[PDB]
DNA sequence: TCAGTCAGCTAGTGCTGAC
DNA sequence: CGTCAGCACTAGCTGACTGA
């Protein structure tokens, strides 16, 4: 048929009989500031539709090219930049088409499977690398990624999704793909219908084109709506962290962290023959063999027709790890609680990582997310980073590249001086002025006694109490607490003194529970100007809220300034986890390192925290378990 | 030729747990 | 502390193998 082969020699199926080619001339400008009457092929759909979108565009194509196309993207101030993918696997696959929308004029196509030589290309990457152009990406993780990872460089990204997840103010944690978006800011219909049709094949159908030209172009459309809105509400400089915050990130995926293959089998076979001694010994004590171990009902039967008693002579009714920890004195219990860590351990690290390793490239790489989280906090997904457990240092499977060396930080007590910045105590400011931490002074205050004596114990003390009540937890809840991460033994006179002791002095804490506790706002904020509508009020996470959000923010702030710093050195940032950053660099530049990451963290946290100057834990590690 | 099971799949609790 | 994961497991639901 010639129908479908209307204009092939555009590597464009003529599928549907629905298209016309067009050529009109345009009144460009020179780059002597000399209107040209050029003229460019552009097609349309003889199918309209009832939306203002644009639907005209362009294809660049290796014997398609006139080098006067470049002008369309000079003296610009915006532009919408709209990728698609072969698939989702970043490191095999290849990008397949550029969009580009310019606003009044047609988007602007470039079939990237039918693209062999340079000429075309440097337009698009010099159109990249300004940093006065602001450009639009839906999700723009995903563009970023592909981008980089083709050997591009953005510089200035308006994610749609940032800006409007941000809106959104957390009301509803679904309903944000594009055609939500368009949908809920505009009064259009987009119509996603695609349901990922074919994309390897070279010559792709006309409506496919078509459709995938309209994500492009209503990107600003989307963005001119969406500046007014977020100015509005005074949100422009948490979007402009946020969206800054989308090239660190990225990167931080590209990179990867490193595993040791010789050090994770060789572990995998430690506590693997761990495992097998101490399953023989558990079904030896249990005197039955038909009690698979693992289940909980029965071996919760096996330890009931033991015999096994509390200390009121009580049946144990559970095996919770907070009920075993009554019951330590039985010789059953011990070996049962011994082999539950261990096969909790042997299946949540050592049979998840292998899944999770790019042979390839002998490297884990992760999926962040950086509004998900509630209080903004980064969340790892499919290998969650976070879930690696801290005990023995298992992070010893995790080391750098042959050559290079890690570099760790972390922030110290950045709740608590967020907190003291918020509430504006006195005391803190005075503490924290003075060099001195507020765990000592929270032990001394407690203990009264000297400063010079506060030992360990106290300082673990001091730590548990304040991050018990510095978010607003009931005393009597103290009793529960200490059982939950510090073991502790707890009596209820006990719990009262130091509930009343700790406002008696942090009177700015205690302001700003009474005003939070008074006010039942459904809406919060942060020092950020991060905003979040609650369905109700929550007491704990009402108080949580700000401090914590203030401290995503920080970190987020502190790894946008970090990768700008890094630049001059060509380091990688690798990951950051929980107030913790770490970078890799190769060796013959860490002392340079060094001053590059505590400047940067140290001038984030100036930014926000004015009256209290943080202080950072750096080190520099082989491993990142190291002490 | 179609009732009546049993052999796989699925929802859900429920406990369990560590970050 | 709430937010994930990992388990079995318990039960219920459904099409293929008898049953004549
Ligand atoms: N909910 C909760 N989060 C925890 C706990 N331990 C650590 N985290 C996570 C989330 C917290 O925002 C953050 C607190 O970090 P830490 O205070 O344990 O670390 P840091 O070295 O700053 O301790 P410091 O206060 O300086 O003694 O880490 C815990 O017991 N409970």
């Amino acid at each position: 048929d010639e129908i479908t082969k209307k204009y092939i020699k555009d590597n464009i199926i003529n599928v549907d009989d629905n298209i016309i080619k067009k050529k009109d001339i345009f009144k460009l400008k020179n780059e002597n500031n000399e209107i040209t009457e050029c003229a460019f092929e552009y097609f349309e759909s003889k199918k309209k539709f009832d939306d203002d979108i644009e639907s005209r565009f362009f294809i660049i194509n290796d014997n398609n090219y006139n080098e006067n196309i470049n002008l369309i993207y000079k003296d610009i101030k915006y532009c919408g930049l709209n990728i698609q993918t072969t698939g989702l696997e970043v490191f095999d696959e290849n990008i397949r088409l550029i969009q580009i929308a310019v606003e009044n004029y047609p988007v602007i196509i470039y079939d990237m499977f039918n693209i062999n030589k340079k000429d075309i290309l440097d337009g698009l990457r010099k159109v990249l690398e300004n940093k006065n152009i602001i450009k639009i990406i839906q999700n723009g993780k995903f563009d970023a990624k592909f981008l980089l990872h083709n050997n591009f460089k953005i510089e200035n990204i308006f994610d749609t999704y940032i800006a409007s997840k941000l809106l959104d103010k957390n009301k509803n944690m679904y309903g944000f793909k594009l055609n939500n978006i368009v949908e809920k800011y505009l009064n259009v219909i987009l119509d996603k219908q695609q349901q990922n049709s074919v994309w390897n094949n070279s010559l792709l159908n006309n409506n496919q084109l078509f459709y995938a030209a309209r994500d492009s172009s209503c990107l600003l459309k989307l963005y001119k709506k969406l500046k007014e809105e977020i100015k509005k509400e005074n949100l422009h400089i948490v979007n402009d962290i946020e969206n800054k915050c989308i090239l660190p990130i990225c990167d931080m995926e590209l990179n990867g962290i490193k595993v040791d293959l010789e050090n994770l089998q060789k572990s995998t076979n430690e506590i693997l023959n761990e495992l097998n001694i101490e399953k023989d010994n558990l079904k030896k004590k249990l005197k039955d063999e038909n009690i698979n171990v693992n289940s909980q009902q029965q071996v919760l039967k096996a330890l009931q027709k033991n015999n096994v008693r509390d200390i009121s002579n009580k049946l144990i009714e559970n095996t919770s790890d907070s009920n075993l920890k009554n019951f330590l004195n039985h010789e059953e219990i011990i070996s049962l609680r011994n082999y539950r860590r261990l096969y909790k351990l042997y299946s949540a690290f050592y049979l998840k990582l292998p899944l999770h390793i790019n042979t390839k490239t002998n490297k884990i790489h992760t999926t962040f997310n950086q509004l998900k989280t509630f209080s903004g906090r980064f969340s790892s997904e499919k290998p969650n980073l976070q879930q690696i457990p801290r005990q023995k240092n298992i992070r010893e499977i995790f080391i750098p590249n042959d050559n290079n060396i890690f570099i760790i930080a972390d922030f110290k007590q950045i709740e608590l001086k967020i907190a003291a910045e918020i509430t504006n105590d006195e005391i803190m400011l005075k503490a924290y002025n003075n060099n001195i931490d507020l765990h000592t002074l929270t032990a001394s205050i407690i203990t009264k006694k000297n400063i010079p004596d506060i030992n360990k114990e106290d300082r673990h003390i001091a730590k548990a109490i304040n991050f018990g009540l510095i978010y607003g937890m009931n005393y009597v809840n103290l009793k529960n607490y200490a059982n939950t991460y510090y073991g502790l033994n707890m009596s209820l006179d006990q719990c009262l003194y130091f509930y009343n002791s700790f406002f008696e002095h942090y009177k700015g804490i205690y302001k700003w529970h009474n005003q939070v506790k008074q006010k039942r706002a459904l809406q919060y904020s942060t020092l950020s100007n991060r905003k979040v509508i609650f369905p109700y009020f929550s007491f704990t996470k009402a108080l949580n809220y700000p401090v914590q959000g203030t401290c995503a923010d920080i970190l987020k702030l502190a790894l946008v300034d970090l990768y700008d710093n890094l630049k001059d050195i060509n380091g990688k940032i690798i990951l950051c986890v929980h107030d913790e950053i770490i970078i890799e660099v190769n060796k013959k530049f860490q002392e340079e390192a060094l001053k590059i990451l505590v400047q940067s963290m140290e001038n984030s946290a100036s930014y926000f925290l004015k009256k209290v100057k943080c202080e950072v834990s750096v080190k520099i590690a082989e491993n990142w378990g190291s002490k």
